[PDB]
């Protein structure tokens, strides 16, 4: 009755992806939550597998290039998570699911390179108010976090400055794996990569005019189209709207509510193939204490979702029964 | 042009269903607001019934008995509410709802069982993120507010301890006459006992898949499918969202809208069939004198829609006229 | 690619029409936003065209009259808005909008009085918890921001009081011209003119039946049913729920979300005849620091969606490439 007999849990404390000081606080927001317990409660073994260590040079050691800030940091970086996540994968080739909790999102190119060497054939859905998948060269902001897919997807290697310490960082998705929901601050150059290369997405103004069921089946169709796959669900907590996810660096006003950001994870869930997911940019550093509190319980809520918790009850392991204790019921009574 | 043209109001201050002072100053919180004024403006005559004293005794007098926490307190209060509601409802016997504001949910065994004494043949719609259903020996917090139904459910009585003290507390419901809206949070037990005796439920999941509309038409259906029955309407603020209902002592994220809790109030008050509405779990003394004040806006918006309030307007007892007041128009004057 | 490439920016600061000192630094609240920034970036050329100095009298020079409060100031105010109206749209006669920022909403009379001066076959949408629609006798609280399209509906001029200073305030609405969206407080007497009258009108309850998507298509269809229609979109900030629009001075629970205005605004926009826009009633006096911004957030993105700005993306104007720059590609590098 479990699709999900048990799971691993990561923490990527990635702060070098974008400027606001706390990313790295995103793993420990969720370990001193109730979490755990509560995913013992519903019967699933979860390990804590610990946490990947970021690699954060000195500005000396990392100056900018092509305009990127602290893209020596990344690649290095990268190449560490995604060896962690490789031999988490392997190891665990019911399937386990890898639960990962950043960290800014610039983590996602060193986790997807690491389960796309576990699985190859895997399609990815992007979660996010944001594309994450600009070019160094079109990126105003240089930021790391803006850029993880561009480096990942085949078709868009034509726009990456080659840089020797990103050769590791090898291309392992084509444009037709990955689907997005959420979107609605797309930069230009964005949107022009994703509807030149014909990456599936889908805006809240989709989810406005088609509903988050039928998104969600869309999206599902276009890179998984007979659940062959195994699924990355890369969660940015960000696609959430900002009155349930305050804490977290780039909010967008309009943005999925927390019962549309749980069905999207309940059908991928349901799929059977959720392989990994990833929660992105949490910053318990920002906003005040009760908006903390209420970006840490959506994201507990989501990644529950995730994991195969339903809001519509799970039957006890054990069925309680009044007599077994020697007591006399009502309905015992009265006869 | 009104459905009900009187309505009577009764507060019960119940607290010793759970362990957060400030249940006892929800009647209060209502009667502050302008509920009545409001109520007034639309052409109904609410009176105000006054207050059930509950019986609050102490540690000594009403020790853990099967891991309950104020038992004694919990059956003698239960008694007294229902007297007084029997007698409400009999001199009432267009019908004369009564709305009745708590106090935390404990209360609704004492206020259903009064209303079935004068209407045996009722159905409940118990809107509320939890299944508040629980059985004694199976409930892990002892506490009242997250058992009142049991005690009430004939299906379930071989699963209550039989107590002296609760002989008077007579099962006077049919699983099949109870349907519930807005579920987020049921224990594992309560999941069973539901699933294993039929009892109609929709859930947050089913909110979502399904919409609002359909699910209050089909609790209707389930339980009410030719309008024959008094209804009575057991609405736990903790059902809307936290956004709009935050003071109260166990919120769920994830809940009803408020604009969704309102449809269920307008849809069940224009059956002509709303005979008890109670409003439970305000917590006037939890969260920030803005939380309560969206709180107690909330639940006056609510049971405005109970009353038969319409967001779509009200049409004017007197139709004023400007020459009846000597006044000369502009299109007088241009003529 | 663009519907509109110019647009023109007014400031109304009227606070005249309602006791809360603050609707005058509305304009102000735009300005110092983003706004200008962000609709440059998407191509769109803004002209800052100033402030309407709005008419202020003295309680000695300005007495109740018909309990209207500041009527005189009210009938000049209105005048010297319309002619300033009227000669923007004038010396605009793609199409270029004009973004009016208020301001309590008895600008309204004004704008589209002036407004009609220029286009006589305009049509009116009006976005709105309230109906403002009460003619002078009838209202209650005898602020002018509920008012100001009694004034001009040819309809409604037998319960208009004459007043000298009212004349050249020339009706010049019918009422198969109007349609509203959003209401969920009207007063009785409006109620019965709306539908003596049969003015389109699609209130809260319509939205959570029908869904935003229809309400939509059936307001345009009932008022502008091929589009042959210049529009005036006259905005209520208080139409939006208060959780996103809490600095505004008639807040009503049970609004459109951030999500449903926008829908709203994007279908107005995309028809091609978006003529005029006015976003009435912020008050950046009311609520916390953090009311203030989540209520300027709302309105900026409101109008940039006004003005033709898409969720799903713009492409860029100039696709940049990374050759032209001497830079060496991965994939150049890989051959
Ligand atoms: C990620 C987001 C904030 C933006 N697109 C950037 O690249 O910086
Ligand atoms: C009522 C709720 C909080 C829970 N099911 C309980 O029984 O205590
Ligand atoms: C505008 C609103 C607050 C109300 N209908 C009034 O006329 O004052
Ligand atoms: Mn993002
Ligand atoms: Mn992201
Ligand atoms: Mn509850
Ligand atoms: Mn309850
Ligand atoms: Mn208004
Ligand atoms: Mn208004």
């Amino acid at each position: 009755k479990l699709l999900y007999t048990s799971a691993n849990f990561l923490g990527i404390p990635t702060n070098r992806g974008q400027p606001k000081i706390g990313t790295y606080q995103g793993p420990e927001l969720i370990r001193k939550s109730n979490f755990f317990q509560l995913v013992a409660e519903d019967g699933i073994q979860l390990t804590d597998c610990g946490d990947i260590i970021p690699v954060e040079l000195n500005e000396a050691e990392d100056p900018q290039r092509f305009g990127m800030k602290w893209s020596r940091s990344f690649s290095l970086t990268t190449l560490r998570i995604a060896e962690r996540v490789e031999e988490l994968m392997k190891q665990s080739n019911k399937s386990t699911p890898l639960v990962i909790v950043g960290g800014d999102h610039s983590m996602a190119t060193g986790t997807i390179l690491g389960h796309a060497e576990a699985k190859p054939d895997l399609c990815v859905l992007w979660i996010d108010a944001h594309g994450d998948i600009n070019t160094p060269l079109n990126s105003a902001s240089g930021n790391m976090h803006g850029m993880p897919l561009s480096f990942l997807v085949k078709e868009l290697q034509d726009q990456i400055p080659w840089l020797d310490d990103f050769e590791g960082i090898k291309p392992c998705l084509n444009a037709s794996n990955i689907a997005y929901i959420g979107l609605r601050d797309l930069d230009a150059h964005e949107t022009h990569d994703i509807r030149k290369h014909g990456i599936a997405y889908f805006t809240m103004l989709d989810v406005d005019r088609m509903g988050i069921e039928a998104v969600i089946k869309e999206a599902l169709l276009a890179v998984n189209p007979r659940l062959e796959k195994a699924i990355h669900l890369s969660f940015d907590i960000d696609a959430l709207d900002p009155l349930v996810a305050p804490s977290t660096g780039t909010a967008v006003p309009g943005g999925l509510t927390l019962r549309e950001g749980l069905r999207i994870c309940e059908e991928v869930s349901a799929t059977g193939k959720l392989s990994v997911v990833e929660l992105a940019e949490l910053n318990p550093l920002l906003g005040s204490q009760e908006d903390v509190l209420k970006t840490q319980s959506s994201a507990v809520h989501i990644l529950r979702a995730c994991l195969g918790h339903c809001r519509s009850g799970h039957l006890p392991f054990k069925v309680r029964n009044l007599t077994d204790q020697g007591i006399m019921s009502r309905a015992a009574h009265m006869q």
